[PDB]
């Protein structure tokens, strides 16, 4: 067709979406005022024309994963991992990113498995914890600590599974990527509704918790598939806001409408903290470009 | 443009691809004659015009995952899981699929984590083994056995991590989805090169192994992203074979060419079992439609 490539959403139902901040499926849509909180995730960040931001990368299984080599042993239950990029290349701290792509963007004791394969194909794997709140969590400097309950200088991967416990768990608190005394850099910006009566719309997952009491909520601004889609398409954004409507393809009915902002987040006309139920066959549909002053029908 | 949607590949480097048969990144390209083996994976199967086959579904984190409820305990280290679909809907055994979508398609002791969340948000998770070779591995009948080292009638998920050990491990041996005495049904067909001098080209990952000696090779016919891409695009296939060339975008050089078949697999002109090294910035490029008798340049 003529002119600029048209903007599109992938056609995916809620059961066909992945969380972009933790490697699990989306469970539900959620809206909240998030009173008192700065919402600034670094994974799951992209503009509508496909510019990845923060620590966002494309591979779902690399989300919250770490890769590298163990150079030493701390505390015999702790190991020093010299981080590389999730794709194998060494990590250059001078790169204009907050941390290696896919690095966890929240404070937690992350339950996972540390595994190695030696050149002679002898292997080991042990479950353990990655403490992203720890003073020794310094991925931007090129190292983190892995805990276990391992061979030195062998190819190593940490596969995240969930939360070990609820201690230190704050999904909206960023890690100190270079350690506690150092500023984070090259961050994706914080996000907020800019129009009165509006709240953020999240794609929510409830991640596994080894022990304790929590809904384990991880909220992402965009599902991983949307990010992958925008990256491929790279469709220009004529205005700052795309108008999207959640549509039931069978009936043709529109359940609600939302603002998809150019910087990569969604707002809806709603109030309070609540899950938003959608039909299993329904999906978001891009209808037209509008501006920041468009007035959404209340949900 | 005019006429039928044009066929395209997503532009993704090898470091930007996911395995469609196990939830891990692609490590390398691999080719092999696979002498003596029937190559019939059920995950990672799609036609070029986006028809998913076998047990293939879209969500990467649902690959080799299971979901359901535990109604009883066998052997107190064994639990009976009544499987649902990975998206939470109940599984109907009369559906025209070999098993619930995302069910593992190979024989192994799969190391993973079983987790639950109760309505009061009290949670537990324990690592364990899913034995896909077991007589009690009957997902098509609606049940499997989960091993641990758990609450009854609570929402349960098995998150795969890797191989517990190398026993029974055969990546090309399909499970008996309804148990040992029953035929598998609705299978994606076996695949083979149909032109002399040609071999299958695989997207290979080396998955974690808790203990033992193995390269842990899992070979998929198409990366998960290609499957997701074809599903969205649904571009018609004018002929049975698409001609693709691995191209270095910087230089413009073509390293090698391959046949991308309509049924969703790749062949190359090569011999023997060997890894195929590609430049980090390179990617497959669709150049034109050809037929089954096209003669590929030797690699």
């Amino acid at each position: 067709g003529p002119g600029s490539k048209p903007f599109t959403l992938p056609i995916l139902t809620i059961g066909e979406l992945s969380n972009s901040r933790f490697p699990v499926p989306i469970d539900e849509l959620y809206t909240s005022p998030n009173e008192g909180v700065i919402v600034q995730p670094q994974n799951g960040r992209s503009t509508l024309d496909g510019e990845l931001l923060g620590t966002t990368q494309l591979v779902p299984s690399n989300i919250c994963a770490l890769r590298g080599r163990i150079n030493a042993q701390v505390d015999h239950h702790q190991w020093n991992l010299q981080v590389t990029n999730t794709n194998g290349t060494p990590f250059d701290p001078t790169e204009d990113v907050p941390a290696p792509l896919g690095t966890p963007d929240f404070l937690a004791n992350i339950y996972g498995v540390t595994s190695q394969r030696n050149p002679n194909n002898t292997c080991r794997a042990h479950d353990g914890v990655l403490a992203t709140w720890s003073p020794k969590f310094t991925p931007k400097l090129g190292s983190v600590i892995l805990g276990t309950w391992l061979d030195l200088n062998q190819p190593t991967r940490f596969t995240p599974v969930g939360l070990f416990n609820t201690d230190h768990f704050d999904q909206w608190a960023l890690p100190s990527y270079s350690g506690r005394l150092t500023l984070n850099m090259n961050l994706a910006p914080s996000v907020s509704p800019l129009f009165p009566g509006e709240q953020l719309l999240f794609f929510r997952s409830h991640i596994p918790l080894k022990g304790g009491t929590s809904d384990g909520a991880i909220d992402c601004l965009l599902p991983q598939e949307w990010i992958q889609h925008f990256y491929q398409e790279s469709a220009p954004s004529p205005t700052d806001v795309a108008l999207i409507r959640y549509t039931n393809p069978d009936t043709g009915r529109v359940l609600f409408e939302a603002k998809l902002h150019r910087q990569g987040f969604i707002t809806v006309a709603n109030s309070g903290s609540r899950p938003i139920v959608v039909p299993p066959n329904g999906y978001f549909r891009f209808d037209s470009w509008v501006n920041q002053f468009y007035s959404l029908a209340p949900m």
